[PDB]
């Protein structure tokens, strides 16, 4: 299998897949919070949902859109930098590190952010977990330009 | 060419370039209607367009910016899992379906969401595009985790 | 080093990892633009920077997100676009010269929305930066289709 390629891909790869399905679990949640509120972003959703009053904005969707566009501006980069980082040839137990610290932050701030914890916890969660993202984009940083 | 490191990598690379091209489409439909319907997100764009009353919010370009967050809800997640999953030595022809009705699914998808088509008509082709990506995702945990 | 896969390699991650540093350059900004102006978009972080009231929106924050949402409109496809066309055999100057239009493009897109610039200074910039990205995708597209 060429998942053997670099003994801490695997290790990426566990991660950044639960982390697209943590994603996809937002995008759930937020359909069935349209529903459930009746606030819908479209007058066609919205008609077949109760009428033309049920296109409106609601609170509740508005934060899981929010949550959502959240991982998009986190998840998304990690996907680039882990894959890559990966191949850098890391210590596997720092590598793991990075990984697991990105994870357990995340989730956190999905937990945070959709639970409507106090302040700061959120915004705790989203730096603790933009540390190795940090950590990663220098590393890489440092390998592809003394490669030039 | 490294292109053939995998069978199933050039139906892959295929199906997500196009979906590339696709959302280039959309930023291109969307531009397209601000000018044409004069709504403008920036007061800059707006004073060399007409007046100050043209930086305004408008229902297609709404729809527009909504067609395209989508596609980034799904489909860069696609562009990571396919591209993962083209490597783990699938049946070639199980690839090229979960591949293609993907690309059906989201240019179907795009064609309902700008067109207006009635509801549930967008919802399905969703849900029907997030199937071969479930399955992926599920295929990489496995191979993944037993890596570990 | 696995870096050495592809001679272009070293400067797509170059160009790539500065950009997506830029991307979480808008964020950090960002989150200093809504501390600074007091502009909250959830309930529980203005209750704790001064009251109920600073949640709201503000001008200059959502010209940050708008900025945020472009580079992933555009960043996050030339991460793929980029990283395939590495592997291509493209000649090394021409590959050199399509990541530093992207690269060089995008800081000034930042630099033109954030700055305020007037127009069509950023529309160019997102337009100048586009064409590597398009050429890469049909260069991609032809090289899958032949391999089918
Ligand atoms: C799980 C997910 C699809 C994300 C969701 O809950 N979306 C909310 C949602 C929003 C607007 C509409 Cl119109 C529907 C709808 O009716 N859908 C449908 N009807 C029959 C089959 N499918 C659903
Ligand atoms: C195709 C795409 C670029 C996505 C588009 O249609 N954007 C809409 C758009 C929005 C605001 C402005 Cl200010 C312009 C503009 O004037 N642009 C320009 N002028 C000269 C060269 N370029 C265009
Ligand atoms: C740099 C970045 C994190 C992006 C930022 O400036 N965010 C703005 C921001 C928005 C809402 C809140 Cl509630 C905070 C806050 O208090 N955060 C915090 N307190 C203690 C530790 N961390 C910050
Ligand atoms: C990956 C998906 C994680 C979902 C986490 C949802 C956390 C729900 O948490 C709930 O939030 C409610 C307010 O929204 C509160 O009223 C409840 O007390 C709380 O239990
Ligand atoms: C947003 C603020 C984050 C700052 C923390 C930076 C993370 C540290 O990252 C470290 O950088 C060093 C120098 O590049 C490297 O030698 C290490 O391998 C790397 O772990
Ligand atoms: C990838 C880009 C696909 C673009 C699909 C656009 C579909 C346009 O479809 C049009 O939508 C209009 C309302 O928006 C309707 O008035 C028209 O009847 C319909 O033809
Ligand atoms: C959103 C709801 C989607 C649920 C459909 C799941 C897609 C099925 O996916 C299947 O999963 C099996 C078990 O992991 C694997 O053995 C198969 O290879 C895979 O195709
Ligand atoms: C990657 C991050 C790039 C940040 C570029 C910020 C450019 C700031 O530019 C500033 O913009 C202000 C309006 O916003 C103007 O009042 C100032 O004249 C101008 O200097
Ligand atoms: C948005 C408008 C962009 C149009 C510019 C297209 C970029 C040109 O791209 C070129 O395409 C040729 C044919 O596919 C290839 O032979 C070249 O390698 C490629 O550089
Ligand atoms: N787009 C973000 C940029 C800054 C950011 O990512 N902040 C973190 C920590 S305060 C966050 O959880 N933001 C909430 C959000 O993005 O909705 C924002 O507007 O807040
Ligand atoms: N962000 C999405 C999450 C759920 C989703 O992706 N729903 C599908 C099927 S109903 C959709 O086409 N949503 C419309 C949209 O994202 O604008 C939303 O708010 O609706
Ligand atoms: N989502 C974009 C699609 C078109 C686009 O990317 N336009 C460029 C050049 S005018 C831009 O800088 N748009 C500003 C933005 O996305 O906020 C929009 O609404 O404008």
């Amino acid at each position: 299998s060429l998942v053997m390629s670099s003994p801490a891909l695997p290790a990426f790869l566990l991660c950044s897949t639960l982390l697209v399905i943590k994603m996809y679990v937002v995008a759930i949640i937020t359909g069935q919070v349209r529903l459930r509120k009746k606030a819908f972003a479209n007058p066609e959703d919205a008609l077949r949902h109760g009428g033309p009053q049920y296109c409106r904005s609601d609170p509740d969707v508005e934060r899981c859109l929010r949550a959502h566009r959240n991982d998009m501006e986190t998840i998304y980069p990690f996907l680039f930098l882990g894959f890559v980082y990966s191949f850098l040839g890391p210590n596997p137990f720092v590598a793991w590190m990075h990984f697991l610290v990105f994870l357990v932050g995340r989730v956190a701030h999905t937990v945070a952010y959709l639970g409507k914890l106090r302040a700061p916890i959120r915004s705790v969660t989203y730096t603790l977990a933009q540390l190795p993202c940090a950590s990663m984009a220098l590393q890489i940083l440092w390998e592809a330009a003394r490669h030039l």
